[PDB]
């Protein structure tokens, strides 16, 4: 085969809903099945498939091992994928490598994934090129190292890795790293805002630059936004301009007062968010998601703009549409792109959490949205579960 | 490699009973089975596969999630699909996208896979085309926009597909659009009797004409007839003249008084019906399925005609056989083709649906005759399913 | 691909057990298994893999529709099938088609799959290639048409199965066909001893002859032995003359008064029975199976003769070791032969019923033997399986 | 394709955890999957996939078939395997044949399947080149003929395996046989230090010479050491010179006085190993593994050496790390390694029994850890099972 390289996006102007992942549907004590008890679901796509990646508890529902299913990090945790549209089932799901912190991507010719282990004060990133584990990275800052919970990006064979060493409620200086048939090649420091960057969700805006939208769990409600040149290997993070806040939890929109980089309030906690681009001839539309309400985890709407620097652009975003209505659960969500035939299809997925607290089980949905055709975006999803079944 | 074409019909004069799929066989409270509950079941062929399709309402047998599964609309709908053969459950099945009505076809190259989403006042036909989420199309009449539940037909490339928008108690003005790479290439306007057409059961007269069997669900009980010219991409529909009245419920065979066009009486409601085309060098036959109840969804009856127009030849349809018996379940029927090396194998599929209303589980098994050897057809199908285990 | 041919057989002077699939192993009412009931279970081999084919009763244990599941005919029976060496459950296998008998075998490019269905007096062989049905053969007796429940043989493209129609406790006569690409081109009546000749075990002596082992329900315990020539297409049938009477029940060895043909004594009922060829460059190997008890489906012997002819000569096959113990459950017994890279692998298969009755499920284990190595055979094999757990 | 040969290993010095395969986490009762209840895992790993294979009770937890479950030998045992990733259940897993003892591996071209069979005083050693049989090996000391449970090693098409026959508490004086497209086609005879070798784990020093590191179950806690040149087909064994003695049970390092060849004392009883090479440019690197306790089967450490003769050098090996913990069980381990684009990946796997004694079910978990990185090994595993769930 070829490198992946990024084209131009397939034609359209508005997200439809494409397609419901609820395992827990099956996960009834009246039932015969066995669906996966995951969290931080995301999809990753190559020139042949798509990859519905997840971080297992290495538990199913129904069962007995429900107890510390609501924590991030233990010696159980792995990384699990299924072809997407599969049910991610205890017999349906591959296991890749033990991780709490996951990335993966293809560059074309393999999958890399990726798998963060280890103790919380030295934890290790780990890297699969196809089945042999080809290298690591060592914890720099000895505070729960962390990648990305969504889909790396590759070009011309170098593919491109967001990390993050620190504390949750304090500094968290993001590096990057160049990825090359499994092996890092180079090292990126990013300059500029640095103070706080984790999970960070990428795409290529160009041949020459990718983009993230990442999260500040401390300091504020904008997020984090990377440009990563991938020609001379340098970033910079800034972050978003716009009134429309991201983050969750967050003040109402407009009300940091301040220039493009304030911070300021209600801007502790926060969440993932998806983020994807629509790349066209003399255009680029970049579209984001986040939650209904400006608290908890409650809802997704789709917003969108088509070009400016979200540096130094302080427009609202347009509301596209309400994808998970706030009666229904939305916690993490990310962008990926789908191979068509000449063109990329942007996507969003999100995470629907069912939380019932600690002591019963948690998991999540995975709900699909993606570029189709024009118009508006029409229906919202729901899990359907009842979480006592 | 190739765009496929219809060909001519492989050898034969009768349908025989070739394949039963019954996944509540295995549904028991006492055993350790996941099969989906679905309705309007059906089959497309390609080149070296078949695969048999469905709308899901993501729910299992046994299980919880019983209530609503007698409906048709909701927001966890979907379409699924198995290789024919396997039996469809939670984990052998794969989920293609989010749907309430339904389509699918191979045009030699790949698979195209249509669903038809979102409010009854504004839905959406969604494209899917191998992987790629690549076109939509909006609703027309604003009264629950609706596909055929039934196969596709490629040509050189172009995939044609019906549907249709408006009260199912009323007018359903139907068009066809022809699909490309899955995108949509031109939108085809029928005329003559076009009043209410709905769920049409289509294949190909040739390589110059596609023909439907569609379903009257307001006013008549003859099935309107579409004929559809690929090479000018020009429609016309008139209803079927002979005296066999093809829907359920309907009156005694050839009691409506008129000329071809007629409706008259106890034309409400309706169903889907099967027809498939025997195509010879210098000869067509048509094939059709019907109820064996002229009022109930009991038992199927197969039959067959040879050349003429439909339009205007009130002749009797062919008894050919009974493929269910009266005391079994007789719900929506489709026709498909198989590829042979050098020839099409014409096919009839019976949704046979345990009903026992709405206090219970909804769900359908999937009968298949298909043209071989000579002679009668011999034998009927039952599900053997007891719906209390 | 190329057309298959039989070839010289791989080094070897005994058969070794090689494989037990025991599907009831896990049906436990306390387990998570559905394994499908089943009986007449046979193997058939290709260049790049093999197949283990049943006929379910599309019911799994545990579950609730054990009743009818001790008879051999009804609507819902079906030719299954798994890749040799994984379970036959109701995910695992496919669905070939409805069958209460059958048959299959790949002839280098494609699998034939055969299935006889429908009513007792005008029942009907259906032959599907690959995907396609592509033709049928109608009962000529009107009573109980019937094949092999084992592989049918292929050569330079023509595959070759043997037929019955009759009273099981009279006359009937077989008829051998000549299959190509999935279509009869040719029938073939033998002449000779005809009165009855069932469940007939064949394969290829030579690149001129197909031999087969049968069985006669009615009238005498030695196995109909056929000689089929396939350059002129002509077969004749004889009485194995050996002491060493196959069938079961039977009288003991050597007691049958008269010259070749004679019958005569306790010769009613029967089993199929193995038989599978050993070809050497100026020698040829013929492989039998036969159950331990003279009276009773208890246990399975292995026996082979080198050269003679089987018609003739009435002296002893030699006993080379038990494959089932007397206390173990003993059914059907088949020959089949594995590609190797450049020589074939001769083995025999046994059907191993559980039995408790028909007020309780009725299927079966599948145990193999092969040619391997030098010495004797070593170890016998029990199914492990308790019935009422 | 073309025949595989070792070369030089893929960068790294350290060893980290990879990959739990934990199937009993989803055995419990209030579950609804079926994993196998196996023993003695092992890995093998050809040009495109990884294997992991087991040795089955033909049982799934939960059952009815636990009794039994602790012993090693009986007519059901069997090898299996699935893509190394999979949960091994009763439906992923595939049956090759009949075993209570394993090995097998991947000559560039085809898999060779390795299983011993048959009575304690005469059993057999059966040879499967992908889907035939093709070969066998007698007992030649007629007291429970034995191979490796572990993989066996191939280059330029010749595969090599230790096998090894005797009682369990006196000798047991292995051979080696070459294997080529599943035949054996040449016999070695060890000459030196050959009074009891069994369960050797052994790997590529070179394209000129295989080594091994086996276990004596009678007279010392050294390992014995086997040095086998592929070019002249002769074999030497010597015990290995270390003070850290790598069996269980054993004395404190260092405490068995003499020179390189002493016993002494308690050195009855043992277990398999784990052992594999670092092939670097100009310098060899040995790593190995052993249980934390020195008499229970309790933990399992990591250690290395590069270069050197083990027979002869006494110095200690290097402490890398603690795979298992010594509150988790660890019964074998051995080792195998990963193909990667240009170079191999040393890997080495643990068997984590869980053992309640022989009034309940036994089977275990997989570990692996591989070459990955720079520093030092990081994190321990545990196998989460309740054995009462
Ligand atoms: C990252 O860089 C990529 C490489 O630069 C870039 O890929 C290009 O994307 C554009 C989309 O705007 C495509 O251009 C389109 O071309 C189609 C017709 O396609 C045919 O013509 C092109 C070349 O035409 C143009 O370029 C030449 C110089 O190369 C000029 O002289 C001329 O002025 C034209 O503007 C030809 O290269 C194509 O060949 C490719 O595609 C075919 C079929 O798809 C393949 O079979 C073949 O292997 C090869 O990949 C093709 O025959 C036209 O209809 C449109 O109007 C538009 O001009 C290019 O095809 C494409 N180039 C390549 C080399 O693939 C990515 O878009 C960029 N990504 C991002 C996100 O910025
Ligand atoms: C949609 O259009 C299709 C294309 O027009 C049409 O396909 C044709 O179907 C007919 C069935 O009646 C086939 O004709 C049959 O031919 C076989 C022997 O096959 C060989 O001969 C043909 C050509 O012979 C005829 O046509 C030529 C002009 O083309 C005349 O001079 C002559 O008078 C003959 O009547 C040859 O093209 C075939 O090659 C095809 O098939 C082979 C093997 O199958 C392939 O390897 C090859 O790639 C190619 O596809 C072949 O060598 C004969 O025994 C029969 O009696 C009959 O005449 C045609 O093969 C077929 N044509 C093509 C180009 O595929 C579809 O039937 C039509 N569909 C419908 C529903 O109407
Ligand atoms: C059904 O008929 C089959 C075709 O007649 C027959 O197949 C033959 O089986 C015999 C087994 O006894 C094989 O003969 C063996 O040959 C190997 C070395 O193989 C190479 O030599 C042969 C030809 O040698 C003989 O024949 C020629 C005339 O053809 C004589 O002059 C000469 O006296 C020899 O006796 C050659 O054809 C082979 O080529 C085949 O095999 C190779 C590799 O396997 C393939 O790559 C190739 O495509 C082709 O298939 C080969 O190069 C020798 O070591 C043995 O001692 C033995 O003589 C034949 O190979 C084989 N013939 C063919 C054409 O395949 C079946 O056995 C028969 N079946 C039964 C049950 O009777
Ligand atoms: C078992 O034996 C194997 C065969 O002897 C041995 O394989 C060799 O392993 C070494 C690792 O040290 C490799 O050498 C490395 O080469 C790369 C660049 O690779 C290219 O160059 C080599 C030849 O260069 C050397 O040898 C020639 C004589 O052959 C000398 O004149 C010269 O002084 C050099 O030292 C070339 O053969 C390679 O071609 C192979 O690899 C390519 C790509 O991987 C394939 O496409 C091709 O089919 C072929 O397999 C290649 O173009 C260099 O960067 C390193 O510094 C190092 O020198 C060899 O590639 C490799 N040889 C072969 C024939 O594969 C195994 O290592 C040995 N195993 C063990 C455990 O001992
Ligand atoms: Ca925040
Ligand atoms: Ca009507
Ligand atoms: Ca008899
Ligand atoms: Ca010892």
């Amino acid at each position: 085969p070829e490198w992946t390289y990024p084209r131009l996006s397939c034609p359209g102007s508005t997200f439809q809903k494409a397609l419901l992942i609820s395992p827990h549907r099956f996960g009834e004590t009246k039932g015969n099945s066995a669906p996966l008890i995951i969290r931080e679901p995301f999809i990753a796509c190559g020139p042949k498939e798509c990859k519905h990646f997840a971080l297992t508890h290495y538990a199913a529902q129904p069962g007995g091992y429900y107890n510390g299913t609501r924590g991030d990090r233990n010696k159980l945790r792995h990384l699990i994928s299924v072809k997407l549209g599969k049910i991610p089932t205890v017999e349906n799901s591959i296991f890749h490598m033990a991780a709490w912190s996951g990335s993966a991507c293809h560059d074309g010719k393999e999958w890399t994934y990726i798998g963060v282990d280890g103790p919380d004060n030295n934890a290790l990133l780990k890297i699969k090129y196809g089945e042999a584990y080809t290298d690591t990275y060592h914890s720099y800052a000895n505070n729960i190292l962390r990648t990305q919970e969504s889909a790396c990006n590759c070009i011309g064979g170098n593919c491109y890795l967001m990390i993050t060493d620190g504390s949750a409620s304090g500094i968290s200086e993001c590096r990057f790293l160049k990825i090359r048939e499994g092996r890092i090649i180079k090292e990126i420091f990013p300059t500029g805002r640095v103070k706080h960057t984790e999970e960070c969700t990428c795409g290529f805006a160009s041949n020459k630059t990718i983009e993230c939208a990442c999260r500040d769990n401390s300091y504020t409600a904008k997020r984090p936004f990377v440009k990563l040149n991938v020609e001379t290997d340098t970033a910079e993070i800034r972050l978003m301009c716009t009134e429309t806040y991201l983050d969750t939890p967050r003040p109402d929109d407009g009300s940091i007062t301040g220039p493009c980089e304030s911070n300021g309030d209600k801007g502790s906690g926060g969440i993932k968010g998806g983020f994807v681009h629509q790349r066209m001839a003399s255009k680029i539309g970049r579209w984001y998601s986040r939650t209904m309400s400006k608290t908890k985890r409650m809802g997704m709407g789709l917003y969108v703009k088509y070009d400016g620097d979200p540096w130094t652009d302080s427009d609202a975003l347009a509301l596209s549409g309400v994808m998970v209505s706030m009666e229904e659960p939305g916690w993490y969500s990310f962008g990926f792109e789908i191979k068509d035939k000449k063109c990329d299809v942007p996507c969003i997925g999100i995470e629907m959490v069912h939380d019932g607290g600690k002591e019963t089980w948690h998991s999540a949905a995975t709900a699909i949205y993606c570029l189709m055709g024009s118009g508006q975006l029409l229906w919202d999803t729901v899990t359907g579960v009842d979480m006592a079944l």
